[PDB]
């Protein structure tokens, strides 16, 4: 059969969890999206030549997660400061120190960057995970983030 990957998008309010998901799925940038709406979105894609099904859960099911995107916004220091909370949450619900994960720095199209690449890279390295810069507005890195996570899930086992 065709492979299915259950992915989960986590992070502080306003970082672009919904916008990133809707970019991946509907291929357009949502300028506003109810912050309390939590829902799952499905899409068939090809990644590195392999066809598969994605099941993205956009948080505002959690235990069934095979891979997690931890999102902060590069113009939102508070959202970056909060990442550890989500990291630790995931390790608790999965009851494991080994969970496929990607750190995502979103809104890289904006000029008022307060979290530099160095900081993000160092944080990611301390977790042993990749760091991907993204923009839900421009589509920069959007595929890369979600695909990298699938490659991490494939690399997981
Ligand atoms: N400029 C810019 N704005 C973004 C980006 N991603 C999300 N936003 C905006 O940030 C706000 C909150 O985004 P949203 O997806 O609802 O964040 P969420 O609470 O994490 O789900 C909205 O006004 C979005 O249009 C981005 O990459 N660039
Ligand atoms: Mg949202």
């Amino acid at each position: 059969g065709m492979t299915e990957y259950k992915l989960v998008v986590v992070g502080a309010g306003g970082v672009g969890k919904s916008a990133l998901t809707i970019q991946l799925i509907q291929n357009h940038f949502v300028d506003e999206y109810d912050p309390t709406i939590e829902d799952s979105y499905r899409k068939q894609v090809v990644i590195d030549g392999e066809t598969c099904l994605l099941d993205i859960l956009d948080t505002a099911y959690m235990r069934t997660g095979e891979g997690f995107l931890c999102v902060f916004a590069i113009n939102n220091t508070k959202s970056f400061e909060d990442i550890h909370h989500y990291r630790e949450q995931i390790k608790r619900v999965k009851d494991s120190e080994d969970v496929p994960m990607v750190l995502v720095g979103n809104k890289c199209d904006l000029p008022s960057r307060t979290v530099d690449t160095k900081q993000a890279q160092d944080l990611a390295r301390s977790y042993g995970i990749p760091f991907i810069e993204t923009s839900a507005k421009t589509r920069q890195g959007v595929d890369d983030a979600f695909y990298t996570l699938v490659r991490e899930i494939r690399k997981h086992k």
